[PDB]
């Protein structure tokens, strides 16, 4: 209702070093540090007592909800050594190792994609420290040849020389490697002190070093969770970012337009010029955070330049990370062509061969059933890809994309391959869901009222004299190609003005297409427009556009052109006339900029009218790709024009224009069937 | 009980095409269509099924809680023209035959304004067809040379070229047609493919030529009903209108507020140029439905134009259809002259001509006892002509007339004349008076509590500075009947009493200047609540100082009476004009000073026609309150403007009540009264 | 401005057979393009500026037929009473009128009685001169020249 919003509101107001659940893994490895005194128990108690205190019914470790085999022996085998280390309360060590040699002949079934980061380097050191110990595991197993093969094959791609030299992705599974020259990798850990942001490689680092900061670093992790050490920390970037992008495609970011502004504003401030990270202070870059992040920025209007993603290409194939040896990134490539829609036309071509590697990667990968991807499980991965690539940036109104998104929300059912599997809480949660669907129905609710009103308004005024055979189609559609745009609460005055004008032009249309022209017509049809509600601000004023609109098609008759482009020069104005929005034409660039949005409004409905109508008549493929793109052309230009912040316009008028050019161009992109089946599933199929 | 108005309702909100009763006639001349392949017997076995199992004990058919004449005689031997052409249950077929031939001799009593549809067009073909069968006919008879004679003037007024060039109303009995030459005439049928509508004439087509429409028409009527034809289908548009008529008239009209309107809808989207007669199809548009739709789009807010009526124009005198060999009935003129009342000041002088044609029409007609109609058959339509022929649209009261009306309905004895005869069940039932009784005796029971209520009141609050206290109540219960509404009716009751005891005391004390007492504080005696305490005082010291405002001239203080009472009434229930425009202001100051005019000008005309002047003055007055009252009904109900529906519609009844007051004698009055809150019902 | 010119035309056509002038209606129409051109509103909410309106157009209507009556009667071959009697009503009417623009203890804004006013005014002294005074007052007032 509305308490849920103040809830979300309360916790994204007071966000920080980000938000993640804890892991057995990490906690057993950080267990393991001698006391710095002189004493005999560990230096950090507090991971014993809770690691005592958080065993699973079943004799086992790791998350609870979800179970695979990887995590669950990864966590075990770290809790029985760290109990056996210091050999207190022995009494569970054996309930542990009853699981392990039970359940470890069923390690041959995993998916190959689904292997967690640093596993082939983490679990063999750990089996050969379950060797020093006199410990009964089934060290024969035919899968875990798999293992060792795949360790010499991940260790052929990065030498013992660039380890020493440019900071890899390989420091986050240190403690599985040996024989490390201690002088030269001191001068490769982040700004914090850690390596890598990992308590821990951090772990095993300090208790065969004598360093100072990495001792402050673990302390204050450990202090700041009361016991429990995280799977990696901070995530101050991450979490802003995603959870920016949860809030805006799930339809309820209007309601938070003074705190996203204030959280975007700290991704701006450290815009590193080789590309983003996943923190502030982590030396290694990657794409799933540059694509996303620029992206964002430049959708709520800032000026970044898309130059920086040159740095991801080697002989026209991107990647992901610096070295890898499975490429099956389903999230980065989508995110990356996501952000390819987004284009001015002046920037640097790299997006064209962005986009095109992209879409053939995916396109590809969806021709097959390998829809899996490394970083994180989902509700529906094929639907999100299959929408974002079968729509794109000109025809996806934002409400459909809206409603069709409320079914692939995870909730709390989402949980993301690390070092071990973890929950993300702060946007992966369950008010999300929960306050979307209840403004969805409420807009809904609002929706079928008005459409009833402008039913009987459509009824009583003797307009069905004219129009299609079927006028409950065209008021239909004419109904939800403007509710699914201006979809706030308190712009009827809007909405109901685009459905009246937009039908009777539409009448008017029909009636001069039956003639023969507008010669041979007698009736008065400057009239008509008094059809409209009386008012004293709104109308008055609109007679004059009417009237244009009226000499716009008694002008262009002894030409051949077509008339789309005044149509929708009339329902520009009049989405403006109403809401009471003018623009000072004191200065001279606001009027320069006018007259460059409408000039280019008109055109592209010009030209996507010319596209319908060739091709219609049956023609080959090389003319309507050529249209396409002298369409595109136009359309980048316009997006640019839209987007970036120049000239001073009241932004509602720019958002205007792109509301009404992304409707008529998406009216000729779809069957009838199609948008059928959309305002069927938009309006009239309930939530809850 | 409230069930029954339930029950209507989802009876009315699931209608459909109508439901009407089966005829012989049109049964038995469909049966006879043999089959196509092989054809061991007739086509359809359900007819048949269904003829030889409705006998009636005579032995002869169709209703018999009606003891007509000629539609007994004719579907009997057009049954056994049937019955015994394909040689079955034969014990029964000269047991009808019987009947004829003994009773034959009634057709020399019979009315002559009740002849069936192609009664003598469709009689001499039946005798020609049953000619061959073994059966005995009284051919010698005066009762069929008179027939003959009215089918050779029938033929004489409708030559055979108008079958081959435009529709016309012969087509609905094509039995006694010959050489029709199908060549021409097949294009000219109706576009759902019958022939006007009548199944016997489609059976009679599709047997001299296989045309695949009126078969697949023919196949579908009969599986409709699942044995048995009606005379005429569909009746989609006729039964809507007669149906809404019916139920507005009776004074049930406020519950069912919804399926109303999704009734009028689909009279609104057929309102083609020429007009409409019962479907959509059927392009024969006579004058007895236009006259009725026109009426009510018009009456319930709608926009229509009545230059389509002019199209039965025919030098002064109107055609109820384009080929009738017969004085027109009363109800198409009763109709027309119905809705010759709603008139708005531009329209077209085609209602002027209507309204005085129509009115020299049903007053020759009524000075006699030649009051029979045509089209219908029912109690009391002389009784009904009478009432709407002395109380006009200006001073009609709807509680008035429903008390009238409600003795006269036709229950479910009301039998219409068509090729056959037959009954409607729709607007034709008793569930309708069971309501309408219901709802009249609450309110009267309501009403007569609430008069001796105010009565206790007038006596407390010492107001003898009479009568009026019946005669007002009962003109504030006249049009503001509703359930909820006693709070402003109350308050109509009360501040036209206390107005004219203050003007009583002002003539009486010799003018509003030599008065000693102080009089705004007389407002406290009306009761009052905190939402409205000093507004109605605002008003009451506007209307004395219009008063002493208005003293020392000639025009009366009645029009400022008038506006007081309509801001009364608009106090109590609070609403406003919230809206806000300018022309809102605009509509509220044209209607208060239409209000203020009107009465002023009856209060002129009252005065001056008791002073015994010459008759000439009262029609001038006559004539200027029509032209103004025009004007005003326009305003009313015109339902295209911002203003809430209840606050226009006071203005209206206020307008009414006083015209109504002008335009009646005291003892007619006071039978009105006494039969309208006294005389219970039942 | 275009729905009072249509509603003053819908009032032409509405009074075409009768014996009544039409120069209220014009009245009135001069009344809402004056008070349209200044761009003042009515607080139609509460009742008592609603009433006081009301009240003052159908005086300023009234007031005009009159005058108009007279001004037709004048001319033709009339007596010397009927006249004294029209003047006398029109007499009554406007100084009512003025008791209702001229008080104080109004709801209404001060500059719209002043409206109404100048327009009856206007009206009533255009019907009370001979055109002679009438061109000799616009020779004097605009065209004669002070200093
Ligand atoms: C940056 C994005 C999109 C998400 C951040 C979420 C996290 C915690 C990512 C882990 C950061 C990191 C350093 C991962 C490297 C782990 C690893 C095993 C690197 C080398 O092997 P890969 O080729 O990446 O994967 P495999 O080990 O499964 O082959
Ligand atoms: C008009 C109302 C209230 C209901 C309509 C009911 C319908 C559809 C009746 C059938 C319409 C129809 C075909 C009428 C035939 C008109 C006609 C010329 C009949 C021939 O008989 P008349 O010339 O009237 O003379 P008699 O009927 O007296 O013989």
């Amino acid at each position: 209702t509305t308490t849920m919003i103040d809830g979300i509101r309360t916790a994204l107001r007071s966000i920080g070093e980000g938000e993640i659940s804890i892991s057995a893994y990490d906690t057993s490895l950080v267990a393991l540090l001698k006391r710095l005194d002189g004493g005999d128990g560990p230096q950090f108690p507090s991971t014993i007592d809770w690691i005592v205190q958080n065993q699973l019914p079943d004799g086992s470790w790791g998350d609870a909800s979800f179970f695979m085999m990887g995590d669950r022996i990864m966590s075990t085998l770290a809790c029985v050594v760290a109990l056996k280390s210091w050999n207190i309360h022995t009494d569970k060590c054996e309930r542990g190792l009853l699981f392990i040699q039970e359940n470890m002949w069923r390690l041959a079934h995993e998916e190959e994609d689904w292997m967690l980061v640093g596993f082939e380097i983490a679990l063999p050191s750990l089996l050969d420290m379950a060797k020093d110990l006199d410990l009964d595991i089934p060290y024969d197993e035919p899968a875990l040849k798999a293992i060792y093969a795949e360790r010499e094959r991940k260790l052929a791609k990065i030498p013992r020389d660039v380890l020493h030299s440019m900071p890899t992705t390989l420091l986050h599974s240190l403690e599985g490697m040996v024989d490390l020259d201690w002088e030269k990798l001191l001068k490769l850990r982040c700004l914090d002190g850690s390596f890598h942001c990992s308590p821990a490689s951090t772990a095993t680092a300090f208790q065969q070093t004598g360093d100072q900061k990495c001792f402050e670093y673990l302390d204050g992790i450990v202090k700041k969770f009361n016991g429990g050490v995280p799977c990696i920390y901070p995530l101050d970037v991450y979490e802003r970012l995603w959870a920016v992008d949860r809030l805006t495609r799930l339809g309820i970011s209007r309601h938070f337009t003074s705190e996203i502004e204030d959280c975007l504003d700290y991704i701006f401030r450290n815009w590193t010029p080789d590309g983003l990270a996943h923190t502030k202070n982590c030396p290694v870059k990657d794409i799933a955070d540059t694509a996303m992040g620029f992206r964002l920025l430049r959708l709520y209007g800032y000026q970044v330049d898309p130059c920086v993603l040159k740095k991801f290409e080697k002989d026209g194939k991107f990647f992901c990370l610096h070295g890898e040896s499975n490429p099956s990134s389903v999230t980065p490539m989508y995110n990356t062509y996501r952000a390819s829609q987004l284009k001015f036309p002046g920037d640097d071509g790299v997006l064209g061969r962005a986009e095109v590697f992209c879409r053939s990667f995916l396109q590809d990968r969806r021709g097959s059933n390998r829809m899996k991807d490394k970083w994180a499980i989902a509700k529906d991965i094929p639907g999100e890809v299959e929408y974002a690539m079968d729509y794109p940036w000109k025809a996806s109104l934002p409400r459909i994309e809206t409603r069709l998104y409320l079914d692939q929300y995870g909730g709390s059912g989402d949980v993301w391959i690390g070092k071990v599997l973890h929950r993300m809480t702060l946007f992966c949660n369950d008010l999300y869901l929960k306050a979307a669907k209840a403004d969805f129905s409420n807009f809904q609710k609002e929706c079928r009222v008005e459409l009833n009103g402008l039913r009987r308004w459509y009824l009583r005024s003797n307009l069905e004299k004219f129009g299609g055979t079927d006028p409950q189609t065209t008021l239909m559609t004419s109904y939800f190609l403007a509710s699914a745009n201006i979809f706030e609460a308190n712009r009827a005055a809007e909405r109901l003005g685009w459905a009246r004008v937009a039908l009777l032009a539409d009448a008017v249309s029909s009636h001069f297409r039956r003639i023969g022209g507008p010669k041979n017509s007698t009736s008065n049809l400057e009239e008509l427009i008094s059809l409209v509600p009386f008012d004293d601000a709104y109308s008055g004023s609109l007679r004059e556009a009417w009237k244009q609109w009226l000499m716009a098609w008694t002008a262009k008759e002894s030409s051949q052109e077509s008339i789309e482009g005044d149509t929708a020069i009339l329902l520009v104005r009049a989405i403006e006339i109403f809401g009471g929005r003018h623009v000072l034409t004191g200065q001279r660039p606001d009027l320069w900029e006018y007259s460059q949005l409408e000039q280019l409004t008109s055109s592209i409905c010009c030209k996507l009218s010319r596209r319908v109508l060739a091709q219609e008549n049956g023609e080959s493929t090389e003319k309507v790709e050529e249209i396409d793109q002298q369409v595109d052309l136009e359309m980048q230009e316009l997006t640019r024009r839209v987007l970036q912040g120049c000239s001073a316009i009241n932004r509602l008028t720019r958002e205007t224009f792109l509301h009404v050019v992304k409707s008529f161009c998406y009216v000729a992109y779809c069957s009838p069937e199609t948008i059928d089946s959309h305002i069927d599933k938009v309006i009239f199929q309930d939530v809850i």
